[PDB]
């Protein structure tokens, strides 16, 4: 048969071939020898700080490829406007060492990056993304205004809208624009004397960083952290988000009346802010993006991970389950009710949310659309299948091919 | 080159140096990862009508023998050298060789140990190895299989076992067990195109009737075995009801569950895989242990392409099947897995839940890190089909690679 990866769906018995991977110009962790596909941060993509300007020729080949992708998307490949834009990018790189993107090219690339993200199960929405251009931003203070506008627009009082704000690209001989926090909204994690943590253990370091920069800490489990925004060559400045902008949802359960008394809650807007947006060789170190939550992100990972809120045991005790033995499946029962509480509470509060069943079904539709449109879809199986009820969703039975396509969202080293 | 493996629940880190011993390649490449694929494109094991290359075989043989003598700490000794000369002498004159029972036992255990997809490898050292290499007929195969089943079942106190039939030989048909498992429920494709019984077994069920078996009309009809001796049509052998222990499914609190008439067998015995030791291939080597509850409760009973009983249970539980957000599927699934565990514990039949199993697997990884400097594992298979992140293995990065001895997939005989 064909010379491309054969991908099978074991539920429906259907077969497809991924021809899109052929266009992957970057390598990943795997080798014929061993499969390092489960590693969360394998050292390949890793956009480690490469100070001194990049090879003029390497940037070029990357820029040429992107422009071609752009002209193809508009069905004008090989046209006069295409060849001229190519001549322009080269001329620019030849005299300055870098180049700049036109407005429409940025919008296109931002959407492609999302479209290309192997770990995102919400890609059926890729074509619907509000792209805020913020490449004129010249201060940490201005960064704060743009971000507040982003949160306001994206939150949209509960009827969430996907969006991304793009700050100035990395420049030769100039510091990067950086948002120190991993997400625009994060709960503080306070390191106690007795070794434990109050709040979210995941945010311990950033919480301690805000303190070293002048933040006066609180002492709750759900304290919203301030932002540490960094303009070029300047130390990060602290900014506190107006409570009214940060929409939160108190969690309650549809039938277990005591669940509300737990005082649990979570914020409505999931906005990643520490990832790097790469387009045609240009690197956007600060380009926060946000969509809406898939219920399991909150109910299973954030609230039940042993290294996060770890509320499984407490909730099980309230449901009066036998937590002394594994065969009682007490962990499973509690997790289900907690995830149900998240869904119930968001719907009640009229805030956008999607359960793992709906999400995965929609992702299958996305795979089908992309099979026709591009001959494949890069996907990270371990990240696409939900943390609970895995084989109960359609994606579990779908084989997937993972590879890196550019434009893309990449991990980058912490500024500190 | 040495994978830096990390555990995200504890923050601990280790380096896998064992993968360097891997001489066999996987499907992955630096350009794209295909680890989520179940069966290879061709990594299989092409035909064996001719003798395998002497240099190739001799190399795998010497390596395996080196392995065995390290295991008994007699490496470099005289016996070790005389065994190497024996193997080299035999291969040079016949193009192949044979293993000693002790070596075979060692090889069978290492194969289990090296199985990337097995979560119960903590039990790898406890395996009853039955040497069935002195088998010359389908009928003999059957008797051997019946003894394996009797031994392994052990009145409900399951014991891990493997029976090894004659190795493959150049230019001669293979000994084969056509069934994928020793115990499988029939899949009768009823007119409508739908299926009564286990849909996964529609093909083998067809082949059995085609070879004379008189089918039934139930959802849990135990199939007969199609045993095949070299270059001979497979024969039909019905398994004695007494040998095939089964567990009636009922729920600890929901009284109507038993009414569903659900049931499942006690012994999970894979019989379609190939066992490779030092270059020798054993096309018929059925092995078995005991079930992990999710294999039955989640996959076999709830997979959409299997018994797919999720909705039925939900309707009986009186849940909101109208929408996905009511999490009716997750709810019914948990009760079904609870029923399986309850039932098996009630019938005094060995079983392990996914929580206990993964904790043990974590320990195994630990034991292996100190013993061999690593442990090949396939994350997608190790992590349970439900409550993934609720178990320790989900948060553990894993490295996947091929070590030999090894259990491999092989073409269907027909
Ligand atoms: C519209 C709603 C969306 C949903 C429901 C969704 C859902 C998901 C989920 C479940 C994850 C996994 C989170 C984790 O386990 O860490 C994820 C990862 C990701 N998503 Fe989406 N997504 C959506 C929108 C977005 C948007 C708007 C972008 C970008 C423009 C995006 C980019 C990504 C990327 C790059 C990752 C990988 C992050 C990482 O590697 O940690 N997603 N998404
Ligand atoms: C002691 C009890 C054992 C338990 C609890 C256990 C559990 C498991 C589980 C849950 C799987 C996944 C099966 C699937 O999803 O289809 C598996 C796969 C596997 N196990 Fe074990 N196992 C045990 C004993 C054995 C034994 C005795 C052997 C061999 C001597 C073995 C060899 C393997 C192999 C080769 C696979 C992969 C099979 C395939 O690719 O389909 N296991 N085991
Ligand atoms: C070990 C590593 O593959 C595991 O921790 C991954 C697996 N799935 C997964 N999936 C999502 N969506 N998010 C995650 O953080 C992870 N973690
Ligand atoms: C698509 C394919 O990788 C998926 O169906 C795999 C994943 N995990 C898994 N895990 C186990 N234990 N058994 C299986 O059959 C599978 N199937
Ligand atoms: C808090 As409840 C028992
Ligand atoms: C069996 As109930 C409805
Ligand atoms: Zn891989």
């Amino acid at each position: 048969g064909p010379k491309f990866p054969r991908v099978k769906n074991w539920e429906l018995g259907s077969i497809t071939y991924d021809t899109l991977c052929a266009q992957s110009q970057q390598d990943g962790p795997c080798t014929p020898r061993r499969c390092l596909g489960s590693l969360v941060l394998p050292r390949k993509l890793q956009t480690r700080p490469s100070p001194g300007p990049p090879p003029a020729e390497q940037l070029l080949s990357q820029a040429r490829d992107f422009i071609n992708q752009y002209y193809s998307s508009i069905k004008r490949s090989g046209s006069q406007a295409h060849e001229e834009r190519l001549q322009e990018v080269e001329a620019e790189v030849a005299s300055t060492g870098t180049y700049h993107l036109r407005e429409s090219e940025l919008v296109f690339g931002a959407k492609q990056a999302w479209r290309n993200a192997p770990r995102c199960v919400g890609r059926i929405q890729w074509g619907k993304l509000q792209v805020f251009d913020a490449r004129d931003c010249s201060s940490a203070q201005e960064m704060f205004t743009y971000i507040c506008n982003h949160i306001k627009y994206a939150t949209n009082r509960g009827n969430l809208r996907s969006a991304i704000t793009v700050f100035p690209q990395r420049a030769p001989g100039r510091g990067d624009f950086r948002i120190w926090n991993s997400q625009l909204v994060r709960y503080a994690g306070y390191r106690q004397q007795d070794g434990s943590v109050r709040g979210d253990p995941a945010n311990v370091e950033i919480t301690e960083l805000c303190i070293q920069h002048g933040w006066t800490p609180g002492n709750g489990r759900f304290d919203v952290l301030p932002l540490l925004l960094q303009a070029p060559d300047e130390a990060p400045e602290l900014f506190v988000l107006p409570p009214e902008l940060v929409l939160e949802v108190p969690l309650e359960h549809p039938t277990l009346e005591w669940f509300a008394a737990l005082g649990l809650r979570w914020y409505a807007l999931p906005a990643v802010s520490n990832m790097l947006l790469e387009i045609g060789g240009l690197e956007f170190s600060a380009a926060p993006f946000s969509g809406w939550y898939m219920s399991t992100e909150i109910g299973t990972r954030n609230l039940c991970d042993p290294h996060r809120y770890n509320i499984l045991e407490d909730v099980a005790v309230c449901m009066d389950l036998d937590t002394r033995t594994t065969s009682s499946l007490w962990k499973d029962k509690a997790a289900v009710e907690i995830n149900l509480a998240v869904l119930h509470s968001f719907q009640l509060a009229k805030v956008t949310i999607v359960d793992h069943h709906a999400a995965t079904v929609s992702f299958m539709k996305h795979l089908d659309n992309e099979q026709k449109a591009r001959g494949g879809c890069p996907a990270d199986w371990a990240w696409i299948v939900p943390p609970i009820s895995g084989s109960l969703t359609p994606v579990f039975h779908q084989e997937m091919v993972n590879y890196i396509l550019s434009p893309a969202f990449r991990y980058q080293p912490d500024p500190w």
